[PDB]
């Protein structure tokens, strides 16, 4: 880690960025909980953020947009499921995640049979709707999900429980 | 004191009323020290300090009142000497507290004489009043202060001295 | 009342604030005291009186 | 330095001078650096910088003045080389700094032969101007350096380069 | 010249408020400079010169 | 905790107890282990466990009548489910305790159902027998366990194993 | 003193005294606790505490008496004061503590006075009794405090108060 | 040796042996101690200890016997000395050990001569009698003790000494 | 205390002072406890102590002198007392030091009194005889000390009892 | 070992002995050596040590006599042999040091028999003289060594050998 | 280092040298400091030191002489430069030091050159002397320089300069 | 560097790469050490290294080739100096690297004068001949050097020295 | 022994004698272990290791010889006994070993006597053989030990025995 080097080093490249405020993590944290209550006379927001830039034209903000979709329109998405598994596959449609499970044993050997199995895993909120898409399979294997679209989806984990007004707690002096 | 579970528990109970400023003693502090040099456009105050509370319709103010007095009237208070002891009492009034020191020797034995003793503390400002307050003993050691009152009082050590306008010291690196 | 235990633990959080006087709670608030009886950002109102000194220039 | 003495000592005299923010360097160093961008509207200054002061009539602010210029006029300086060293001697005029270097032998031994030398260092910048400032020397050593003056001078090293605009660094745990 | 004692006793202090870069007093003073240069809350104040440049979205 | 003060300190209002046997907790731990094993001629006794008094007239036994029933009769307990529940409701009658699970969903949202639940937990051993202890429901949620009672309870867990006469084992040095 | 010596050694010519119950200070001091509460059938004794003696026909008891009273009649006493001091003594009948303080200046010299001066401490117990002790001075400082006698005293610090039946502490873990 | 784990466990198989009196060794050596002393209308004992033990019909006492004799009767004892060596071995009585030992050179090399010997050690207590216990030799160099006999022996090397009530020593602080 | 600089640069200005005996407190201080024991033919001195001087010519002597008197005649003393205190003053004359201590109340308020204070203390032993030295005091609290004078005194604390030829103490090893 | 306290106070009766030079072992050590070379003009002295001593008057010298010879005449000492054992004593006369051994069974038992010894140690030089000291044994077992005498011994181990002028050793830094 | 065998090993034949002043480095020191001032009555010493030796009959006295010169006479020396190189060659005459830096290619290659170079440092003082010894070159590099000489030298650096009578300098206390 | 994860998690993805001997950087560098000798029976090699490769039909070799040319013919390269500098520009054919080294002062202001310099470090050896390559310039500062090629360079610093076999050193037990 | 010197120092003259095996102690060893076996077809060799060296031509091996004869021929070796001593000396002949030893006292004093020793000790074996090697004394003390030699001799100490092929232990963890 070469504190003697790497620390001055590293301190380098960041000098016209200094000065952001020693606890910048919770100044323009503090801004952003603000606007994120009410409606701040902005342009709207979803969670946009004004960080520190250098763009003396232009106001950023940070959002995501690449983020929930791309590249959709009104078709229909199919699995891919190289040999045919009918009996042995199971399609499920959990939200805005369709996924694949066929197995089908197409090797075998002496006292050893081999099984292959096809799982696609996907994450397409903006291509699914588990109320209208549906399944339809082919005699080769070829899953195709049909059905309209449009919808955004992601599991996360971000729910930050307690505090909420009116606390306090109590300790004192021990050895 | 386990660190290890006492810090992150007392620190529980304590999150609907954390943010409160990491220097509340000396923000509040200086708010505080404002209101206490001019009396600062309010409905007065002997040394109210607006506290940080959940109530949203109503101010609270840090007061006292309650430590000063309670329910008196004209009055007459009486000191407790359960044996009459006239030559051998002594009563004091220091300021607005009653003092009564009466010592009898009542109980006899053979080569063992024993004294029994009755000493009165009365921090009554309200209900004395060095001035006019009197004393009247009974024969059988009933003392009576009687006399009118009104006022408060309450000896307490609390005056921080010097840091007297423009002082500067100085010092040098050593080893 | 530990001495060589609590009292060095004290003084450690103020360090991120400690180094000028031993008394930090009278000069602002004399400085704030001179300057608070003194009519800023609004009007005025005083009241006092004057007793005999040896100062020719102040009073 | 006993921290046990010198420490509540030393910040003895500091009473009425303390609460003078914690980050006094770098509060005041902010409007400083203010006022050193744009001509704020002020009386002008050069470096001047509004410092904590007890005047309370009068607004001081921390100046140079008397570190450039003092008592000067026409004049014409002369160096001291009390013995002649014509050939010996080199005068060197570089900017507002005008030296003498004279070395001359005038005390003889028996094998060894003494030296001396008169070394005079000026920097007068409100009396030398390397462009008119000339030299005159005389026969017994007398150097004159005749000539206008008016101008400031004084070699610091005060350059902290680096710190531009928009730099980023970045680091990572380890062990 | 406690280099092995006043040198990490200097940058203790500095940690409450350190990590960024080690160059902290010209890009804050340069951001201020690009914006005190700049009509902000008052208004107007300008003086400039133009030489030969290879930018030509900018100058 | 100060060693130099709350040990001196809390070893003080505990003089006139103190040479209770440095080994009292093994020495009457032998004394109630004997009188554990057969009726020792004492006036019979589960657990009643002779311990050091000052009453110098009556002997005092460690007893825990108050620990088992209290104010019963005979009549029929009522559980608490204020909104009717009847299909979403389930009573429980494991042992000597008594309990109720009753949710229903009684306020509604546009797309989100709210869904009240009552749990009741009754350990009532003098007061249920899961024999005759029955259960009757309301139209309104009232739930009502009716029946005889009489019978003591509580889940403890406490049950030492091994320790069996005739085990021996052994050891020898080491490094 | 050497660990590996002066333990192994002191340790030596104690064997013949060994044995004498690791907590001999608490085993025999309960003994003679509770001869010291009621006289217990024994022949009468202050303090007869029965030590541990190898004399196998008489049995030991620790005493006093060598320590109160020895060698005395009807006496009268006689203090010292070798040069008179009438005016200049001060004898003190300090209960069974006879006591004499005489200081007279005898020599003399330019600007300096010398003096002398005699003290004598008695504690005469078994030959003081303040009540009927008087003092007789003679013209040459010959002091007598001449009266009856028979008495004990001796002023010690051995009052160990506090415990005293039920009291009551107690404690929790810490960090 | 895990003390986290063979301290734990080597306690497992010892619980049904525990509660042996923390002084086991003290305890019953002081019981031991006073049979060794006078014969206690015992049934007499050598050394028979009475030991815990879960026998609860029987009284077991710790015993030698097998341990002194066995299996003997009129006898006449052979040593061992496969090749004769009248002149060459030496019989020793030595109490109730006989040893023989004869060495007999009937390996032969070039400049290298081999020496054999045999060398035996009984200690037979229950079959030798120094004074009775002869020997007689063999042409093949058969030893053969003949004699008597009824005893038993054995060198040990248990007597402490020292110790004898009466003396001491004493000491005083210091370091 | 940069020991690797402020000891060998605290060691500069010193090499033409070094060598002046390493022990020189003690050897020079024996040579001045042989001229305090008698008069040992010098010019008389009361401590007149011969050091080491660069100066070749003359010998100095350490002296006294100007720390006895300086600047007196024959006149009087004259204290402070402003404002006149008749009755509230106390002049005092202990030895050669004049102190005068008057206090009284000129400034007043309205329940508050302000009490001036002048104390004055002169340590003038050529100045002032408590023998003859008297006083008179003004009606103004010009206080005037007059008489003669001539002496010189000053309280110090250098008095090194014991250590007196013939003692003598032992110890022994330990641990 | 109070280092705090018996330093500081084996110090104290120690000061009217100080300044005893620091290197006294060696100081005298010296003058000691040098006095044990040749008869350096004095009283001579087997090794009269000239001590530092209080006495002003006499000069005193540290000395033996008292160690060497007392009070002896003519004489025939007799060694102590209460039980007679012609046969079974040894009497040896190694130098100045007459000893005895006597060995005689007394005492019979059943199976022990008893044997006192009587051994004398005597360290006689003054009163012994293995040429002409010669022994008488007595029936009674008295012995009794008879002769002349005068004479001085002592068996010591102060003998240093090594250093004797020109050695020389050498060494060179080491890690 | 084996400080337990190579201290006293290495202390052993340096007995017969023990006892040298355990400040011989500066007591001898100050003798020949003292005899370096002025001629003192001596035969006189360049730097002839009185060292401590073992000689009784004579006097030794530390010198060179063995460091300046030895086997000289009318000479012409001469340099070393096996091959010619009369253009390649420099002779240097440094005072009393000649040398001779001659380098010459006489061996090649293909595509690489050898150069040879012949250097000699000649330091003869009682040989060279700058102004007469001049240099002769032969035509096969044999360098010759011919000339008288006597003559002393040898550059060291032995001049211990500061520490001149007066100077002064201190410190204080510090932590 | 957390050790107890990036030791085990970065010693997992080589896996499949361990065993290469725990001395590969010798047992390998002595074996192309053995072939860095003499051209031993292979397609030679300028610094082939025959690593250890999971190729089982080819067999790989170490090699350089694209660490010295490329893509060259006959070439004229041109050096860039954007603003003519014909006296202002210097040329250097340093080996295989072509520099250049122009600085023209075309930017001009008041009392400061801009310089631009274009400096051009080109290590072409396989178009650079030191020998043949000539340069060029153009009015526009347009640099060209001319002329054939073919050659490889690169200055490293890459020559371990010493070892010249035959040498032996030694050493002793020290501390 | 600067480990920062010494230790890269005295591993430069390794330089050219490194790389000789890690493990050169145990590598070379057990091809001289394979050759102490059975003659391997060498020019036999009683102990002739191959060591490593430089010499190309020529083959060397590590041998005796200058370490067992020399210079002899027939002989008649002779002691040395300055002063007779006829009587008083006593030849020994132990192995190839002979020793004299004759003490004899020519040097007389007033009682003390002188006894000078000669004593010479010969590991003389191609000179000695104990066999017929005899001895002729003279009368001035002239020993001559005559006799035919040839032989080789020398007392050492290594003898490393048991590795009585078949053993192994064992062993477990601990703590």
């Amino acid at each position: 880690m070469d504190i003697a080097i790497h620390h001055p080093w590293i301190r380098r490249p960041f000098f016209p960025f200094h000065s952001p405020s020693r606890l910048f993590d919770q100044f323009f944290g503090e801004h952003l909980l603000e606007s994120d209550l009410f409606p701040t006379s902005t342009s709207l927001s979803p969670f946009y953020l004004r960080p520190p830039s250098f763009l003396r034209a232009p106001s950023w903000f940070d959002t995501g947009l690449s983020e929930m979709r791309l590249e959709k329109d009104r078709f229909s998405v199919n699995l891919d499921v190289k040999h045919f598994s009918p009996e042995e596959l199971k399609v499920k449609v959990l939200g805005d995640v369709i996924e694949v499970h066929g197995k089908h044993e197409e090797r075998q050997d002496e006292h050893g049979f081999i099984s292959r199995e096809f799982h696609r895993k996907y994450r397409i909120p903006a291509d699914v709707d588990p109320l209208t898409i549906t399944s339809s399979l082919s005699s080769d294997g070829v899953l195709t999900v049909n059905g309209p679209r449009k919808q955004v989806s992601g599991p996360e984990r971000t729910i930050p429980i307690t505090r909420e007004e009116k606390p306090a707690v109590t300790a004192a002096p021990k050895k």
